[PDB]
């Protein structure tokens, strides 16, 4: 009864902590993913600039 | 002239190489995101089951 409730709360809170840890990892990864996406746009625009410059000899 | 063309291509090819590396990083990152998302879903279902058991 008291032991059971206690035990259930202990494991429940363990799992909640694991979820929060994953959420933290997610936020970091999403940040890296956004940074990569923006950096790629810049590079691709620069490649188009260089292709124009090559055309102009 | 030809020296100019070669020089610009060095820069162009380097940028292309960098784009490819970022494409690789994006794919790895997306794979890790999906794994995390799926892991979270499983944890949340386990938490829900425990919450329902606590109600009893």
């Amino acid at each position: 009864p008291e032991f059971t409730k206690n035990a259930l709360n202990v494991v429940k809170n363990d799992l909640i902590a694991k979820v929060d840890q994953l959420s933290g990892e997610q936020e970091v990864l999403r940040g890296e993913l956004e940074a990569a996406k923006q950096a790629k746009v810049k590079l691709e625009n620069r490649i188009k600039e260089l292709e124009e410059e090559l055309k102009r000899v």
